[PDB]
């Protein structure tokens, strides 16, 4: 029995017995993602080169912004591309707050590296006029989150209370087909992912942990290394193959580099729903209470046994 | 003035004043690539999931094999998928020998990591009946080589005596548009790429070189690290951003891990034509004389200054 | 503010405050149409011709059948492709009955003539076991109807109580974009459409009417003639440009040739919702009470002034 | 063994042992057609409607063909419906071919999503002097190649040359024209007649009688069926595939017909003759008419031989 993102979303919405807003929000998001995917695969680039005789990041941001606003399901929108939280005009306001990164990893897009869209959805908790404050909720309050990976193929990973489901975009009919239901990450993996070019500035715990992956003190097989440089790609591989992903804090960056609202929380949410873990080293990413919409946060996530092991090393240096 | 792969190839062929065979071979390869790209982006996956009530690597291999045979321009075909060299039937034999990897990186495709097609084209040298021996030529004899990267977007990099040219596939019209003419790699980069999970087994020279990238002895800025795990993706980033890529021998791969005929030689050829370098440590990849179609070869390639620097360290440990 | 078929359908469904079934049915129908469109435009035909070394009407029928069944919104399905009404298995039954022609005009498909999908949706009006009898309702009971035209471009015309809306399929993202809201047909047109090859067998009223279009009584300019041979194409042109379409009953087809349940009623419903008319000559198509799911019905539809004029001629010969 | 437009064209070009220009011209035309098809199927129309918060199709199509042909370095004179005057390719991009074309035939009624197409005719410049409009004034008999692209239920490119007529289907998944019908030949006699009967009042007596014979066969055989899309490429293609006859004759108001000789009539007449069919103006074969104006009109009756011959019989009776 084939299932599509539209059908899946509509059914979960029916079960929730609500107003149908989140359904419309998700449908709009879905449409924006297919539009971003089309642009990422360079549809029509021939016209840009004169066959008939301006940035992907900005276009992606416009697509999400416009689709979400026109869904009438949102009131506050926080994007990695905008300095201030966007406030939806009164006549199009819904009860949801959305934090997102329209095109994650679009800084190296010149090498055709995988890129993606990350998003986190919250329910406005206060009756106050919508403001940036409404997006300052701990990831623990997420109602839904996920990402779209524009890699060899386009996939949308959607996480909610019912679990994590993966949909593959069929370009022939512009439909997201459900190919992986209630996904669970491997208990322990064999791959570690992080930019080792920062070795010199690594925190001692990170240095020792990576050293244990390369030189297992018990002489077991060393972990393999992978680092794409695009969070959505690295996190998705971690979910699919298991293992651990790190973008830790150091003396020069006490809070890390990745952003909490639209990068860390969404991925941490997907991880926990899949039976994985996501920590900053001091606490679970989802429990961090934000004070600034663009605040950074250190993050170590992936297979539970792997994160637990990291925390063990971290505790030793604490 | 727009230019397409078809137009470009046809023009270069006209200038060569030959039989037009290589033109037909390249046109056929081009068609196979677009077909592979369509399958990689999962066109029609909905039918596989029951919307109406073969493995990618095998399909890709079939596409290349069939298009090349039907081009009447080849006589011996070596592929990563087949144990023995395929010999084209007499009535479809041409004078070219093609070595290729239909879908490079298709092993970690579950995570939607970038994948690609690598190829190297040789002119049959010996006059004996076509056999596997015709594919045992040093990369120095290549007439043309390149790859197709199926990443955020699909691009075909084609290298010939005239240089390296990059074409972007416009999915809207199924046409490869020329977007980068006579490409040259940066003299020196700031990124090193290799699987550091093998640290324990690294040869001393590799260990020291990597150490110099992380802890510059001249206290300059440390290089950044990237490792996708897919050769076409890692090599393409190296070409575009500069830097160095390594897959040196391991103690469990005394002769390196990558294959000489359809992975190393093609990439080394593209690098040299772009002003870059490609060495095994002992000699230029292109000068190695193969004795077996699937033999492995160590490889260090990328920006000249970076490779030269590695060779300096290598020589110190020799 | 852009609007999509999905968004539109979901909103009208929310306002109806029902179970959401019709929403699920329409979404499923939408997905089936995009799949049919992809196959009609011949996606993948290259594989059929050996690039790598079922009939369209059957496939189309399977797509609609499977999507509708899996929607859990239907119970009785009538298709021009199946002699007997299909009864949905108990575990997938919904309250709707759907009559449709999977691929109208697929008989003359070899000439690439426009083809389409016609559908009519009824609410099961009985409390007993679903049977063919549930599809024998007069078009007057339709809850929704429309068609998909696979012409120069693909468009879905959907008619409901709120009116007629036209959606254009954007192939790049597989999304139906609303381009024409609350469409109304011209009061009077300048085009008449019917197969004049049947002149010899025409009913005197039809003969006189056509005669008035060619040799105008009020010395007005003669109407232009157009006859594609595909109902969806001819009817759509009528809706867009106005005028009249005819497929009357001659001497051997006293009951016409087109089918009442999945050709005539749906188009008649779209016409009336657009301010147009649809008559059999004796009564409004929508008022005919069917006794056989495949019974034929004569039909004259289009601009009101044009149909009224035909009826005037018809009455003179009655 | 699969074959594509590119492969086919490259092979025929190799056999001709020429400069390769026509190959580049055809490759360029092929690319332009795929781009036109993409636009006709409305790719990206969502952006036109604000999904992210514009020129006419006929104009775009004309630009695509013009630009691709110029950039092919194989042409010198280009005649299209869009520009009143023949376009002269700048010296640095001049080739030896002359191309007459209709970028988007039937785009006057593209609102109803009716089938549309691109028609083209290719000539070799037969003068040594400076390229001018005069080089496009050759009888269709001189055509080196001609054909059309039909943007209907699916997109197909029909290419006619000395070797015959070949039909290629565009596979949108890979942007490749796949050869699906080799050396096509039209049926000797068909059962369908096509023309705008709304002009009955102004029909020439011969046309009136001929149509009368199709509807009321004298020997009481089965009457012909009628089809009229209103788009020449669609009507002509159906004629080629199913056989029969297509007419757009001269009448009271239009003594020289309505269709254009250089980029509508000649190309279709050439495809018909190469397929074993016929194309007459009533007085002579369309291909033999010597044009004096690049946009001159010409009456046309084409299709299955037996059907055209029969028309000519009626025509001669009224002459
Ligand atoms: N389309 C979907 N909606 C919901 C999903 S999936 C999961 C969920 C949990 C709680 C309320 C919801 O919806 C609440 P409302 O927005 O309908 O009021 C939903
Ligand atoms: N389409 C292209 N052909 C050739 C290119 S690109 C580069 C090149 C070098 C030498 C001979 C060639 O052609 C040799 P032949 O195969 O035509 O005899 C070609
Ligand atoms: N998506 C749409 N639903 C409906 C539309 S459009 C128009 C309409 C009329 C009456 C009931 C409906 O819904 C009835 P139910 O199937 O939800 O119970 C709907
Ligand atoms: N691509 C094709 N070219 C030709 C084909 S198919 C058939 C033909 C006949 C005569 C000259 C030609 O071309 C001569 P030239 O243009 O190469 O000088 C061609």
């Amino acid at each position: 029995d084939v299932n599509t993102l539209t059908r899946f979303v509509m059914e979960e919405g029916r079960k929730a017995r609500g107003t149908g807003e989140l359904t419309q929000l998700l449908n709009s998001l879905c449409t924006a993602v297919k539009a971003i995917s089309s642009a990422v695969r360079k549809a029509g680039i021939a016209h840009l080169y004169g066959i008939a005789g301006k940035k992907l990041d900005v276009l992606s941001n416009d697509l999400v912004m416009n689709m979400l606003k026109s869904s009438f399901a949102t009131c506050v929108l926080v994007s990695e591309e905008d300095k201030h939280a966007i406030i939806v005009e009164p006549e199009k306001r819904g009860k949801y707050v959305v934090c997102f990164d329209p095109l994650d990893g679009s800084s190296n897009i010149d090498c055709l590296v995988s890129v993606g869209t990350i998003f986190g959805i919250y329910r406005k908790k206060s009756t106050d006029e919508p403001s940036e404050k409404d997006a300052l909720q701990p990831g623990r309050n997420l109602v839904a989150a996920g990402y779209a990976l524009y890699g060899s193929a386009t996939m949308l990973v959607l996480a909610m209370d019912c679990g994590v489901n993966c949909f593959m975009l069929d370009p022939a009919i512009g439909e997201f087909i459900l190919v992986d239901k209630d996904v669970k990450i491997k208990k322990k993996g064999k791959i570690y992912s992080l930019n080792e070019g920062y070795a010199k500035d690594f925190d001692p715990a990170v240095t020792e942990y990576i050293q244990r992956k390369k030189f297992p003190p018990d002489n077991s097989a060393p972990y393999g290394a992978r680092y794409v440089g695009s969070m959505v790609a690295d996190v998705h591989r971690t979910l699919v193959y298991g293992g651990i992903f790190l973008y830790p804090a150091n003396k020069k960056s006490p809070n890390g580099k990745l952003r909490l609202l639209y990068e860390c929380n969404p991925m941490a949410y997907v991880m926990e729903k899949a039976g994985g873990m996501a920590t900053t080293g001091k606490e679970a990413v989802l429990d961090v209470i934000p004070t600034d919409i663009h605040q950074r946060a250190p993050v170590i996530l992936g297979s539970p046994d792997d994160v637990l092991e990291f925390l063990k090393v971290y505790e030793k240096h604490s």
